[PDB]
């Protein structure tokens, strides 16, 4: 008796990152329209050029805190108490959304989800390789399904969620993707103790005692000059939304500049151009669930229902594409930057197709549901080619992890410039770039 033909435990996880999903991407799908709506109460006090900066900046910061999750898991709590406590977190940060409050929660829920998932994310996937020996074959297959159960609570999220909204409010959607995180919790905690390794329960590396006070000082250090930086930003006049938000933006950039000058100072050079490739692609993939979004909402005959269901097509194109791509890659075979290079491709020319409408019909009007559709096919088939792989080529583990914080951090600059009036230029311009650098990836292949 197994779960697909793998051990039970895998039924646990799957359902765990299932509802974890749909938590988080239940909140994406209507978030920005929350911030839209608490601007026209007047309750915010924002653009929605900013409120869309905010939308790829907490991405942003929800990925960059991923990788740091696994540390403190190995090191100090341990793999499953992460995955609960993370869980809590994000739990209470969607509770704090529903409550009777309405700006002034925003930044305390964003927070909480940056550090819950931050400790839930990683060690969920750890804790999927904890069901196999070094030996198994079936981790690939066990590792696909699971894979399946994340793509599954995306998928389903927005359709619930903006439903929900659209009956009963935001605060009663936002409710649903509390509820749905606990439901993950309820499976995880009961669920985990028939079936996972108690050894978890513990760091599989604890801290040595030489190792507590530099490991204290060196965040310490991090923390004070953070802190010392948004001082001096303070004293200068640069304290307004934007600034900060500039400030993580430089900070997520930094990360990668610097590990890669420290590393350089000779493979590691060959490197670059598929991490740019890869930054870009998350950038343009990441900008469904804000730039795609905001043209959902205003530029679509989407009267029937709710514009949120638009962010399903991505881990719905996934689901569709994933056995091809399975079947194709076992049916010579292009090679890894290759990949990355058609990968980028099509992600530029998911928005090339997206200045068609306005360039044809104008901007003033509405349009098929259906460009955005091919937009989204587009982009996802550049996924098939590059996520599966990136992993592979820069096998800086971590490089590869911090491409999507990085293209995030990248659209929090540049979602600004998306507006009806930039629209055909925003999407010919960016589309282009992309199509034209992954040509210049072909060259370097
Ligand atoms: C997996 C590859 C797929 C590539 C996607 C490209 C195919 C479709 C592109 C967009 C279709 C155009 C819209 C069709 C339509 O019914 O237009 C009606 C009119 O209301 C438009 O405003
Ligand atoms: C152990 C805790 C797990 C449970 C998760 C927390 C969620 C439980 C109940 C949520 C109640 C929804 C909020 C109701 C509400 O504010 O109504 C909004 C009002 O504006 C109506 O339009
Ligand atoms: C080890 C990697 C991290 C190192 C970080 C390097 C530099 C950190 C902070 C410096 C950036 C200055 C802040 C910029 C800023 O807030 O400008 C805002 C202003 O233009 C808008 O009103
Ligand atoms: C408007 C028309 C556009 C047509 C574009 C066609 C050309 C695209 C790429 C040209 C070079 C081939 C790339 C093949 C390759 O893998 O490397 C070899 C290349 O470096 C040859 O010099
Ligand atoms: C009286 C009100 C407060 C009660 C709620 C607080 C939480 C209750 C129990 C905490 C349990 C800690 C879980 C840590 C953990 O590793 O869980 C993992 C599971 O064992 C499965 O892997
Ligand atoms: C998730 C909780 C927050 C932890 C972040 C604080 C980072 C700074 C110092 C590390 C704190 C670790 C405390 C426990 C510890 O490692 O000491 C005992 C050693 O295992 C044995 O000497
Ligand atoms: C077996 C695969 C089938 C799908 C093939 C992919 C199609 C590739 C390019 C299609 C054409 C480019 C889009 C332009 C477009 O939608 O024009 C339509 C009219 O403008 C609609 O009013
Ligand atoms: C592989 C080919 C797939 C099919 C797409 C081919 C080209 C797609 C779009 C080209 C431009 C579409 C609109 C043209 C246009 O707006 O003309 C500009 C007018 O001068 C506006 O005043
Ligand atoms: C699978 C095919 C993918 C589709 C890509 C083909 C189309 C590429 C670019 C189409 C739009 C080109 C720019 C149009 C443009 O800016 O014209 C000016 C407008 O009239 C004013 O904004």
């Amino acid at each position: 008796k197994t779960f697909f033909g793998q051990p039970l435990g895998l039924s646990t996880l799957f359902m765990t990152e299932m509802w974890e999903r749909f938590s988080y991407y239940g909140m994406r799908a209507i978030l920005l329209y929350y911030m839209w709506f608490l601007i026209s109460t007047g309750d915010l006090h924002i653009t929605r050029a900013t409120a869309a900066s905010i939308m790829a900046i907490y991405a942003s910061m929800v990925y960059l805190s991923g990788t740091i999750g696994g540390f403190v898991a190995d090191r100090i709590i341990g793999a499953r108490p992460a995955v609960f406590w993370g869980g809590v977190l994000i739990m209470l940060g969607h509770i704090v959304l529903a409550l009777p409050f309405g700006a002034s929660a925003l930044f305390g829920s964003i927070i909480l989800i940056i550090i819950g998932t931050g400790f839930l994310k990683p060690n969920v996937s750890t804790l999927v390789g904890t069901l196999y020996d070094e030996h198994d074959r079936r981790r690939d297959a066990g590792f696909s399904i699971f894979v399946f159960g994340i793509n599954l609570g995306a998928f389903i999220a927005p359709l619930i969620v903006g439903a929900a909204q659209e009956a009963a409010g935001y605060h009663v959607a936002f409710s649903l993707a509390a509820i749905g995180m606990f439901i993950g919790l309820l499976v995880y905690y009961f669920g985990g103790k028939k079936t996972l390794d108690p050894h978890y329960l513990r760091p599989t590396d604890p801290l040595a005692p030489e190792e507590v006070k530099p490991l204290l000082v060196k965040v310490s250090l991090a923390v004070a000059g953070f802190i010392a930086i948004i001082v001096v930003m303070n004293l200068v006049g640069w304290n307004s939304l934007p600034a900060y938000i500039n400030l993580l933006t430089i900070v997520a950039i930094a990360i990668p500049v610097f590990y890669f000058a420290w590393m350089i100072s000779l493979r590691v050079v060959s490197y670059i151009p598929l991490f740019i490739a890869a930054v870009l692609f998350w950038a343009i993939e990441e900008q469904g669930s804000v730039v795609l979004a905001t043209f959902a909402a205003e530029r679509v005959d989407s009267s029937w229902f709710p514009v949120s269901w638009f962010q399903s097509l991505n881990p719905l194109f996934i689901m569709l594409y994933t056995p091809f791509f399975a079947w194709l890659w076992t049916a010579n075979q292009p090679s890894s930057p290759t990949k990355f290079a058609v990968g980028l491709m099509f992600a530029g020319l998911s928005f090339l197709l997206m200045a068609i409408p306005g360039a044809l019909y104008g901007t003033s009007g509405k349009v098929s549901p259906l460009w955005l559709v091919g937009s989204w096919a587009l982009v996802i088939l550049g996924e098939m080619l590059i996520s599966p792989v990136g992993l592979s080529v820069t096998t800086m583990m971590s490089m590869w992890f911090l491409s999507s914080s990085v293209g995030s951090a990248l659209n929090a600059q540049l979602v600004t410039l998306y507006n009806a009036k930039s629209e055909v230029a925003y999407f010919s311009y960016f589309g282009l770039g992309s199509v034209v650098l992954g040509i210049v990836l072909v060259f370097l292949s």
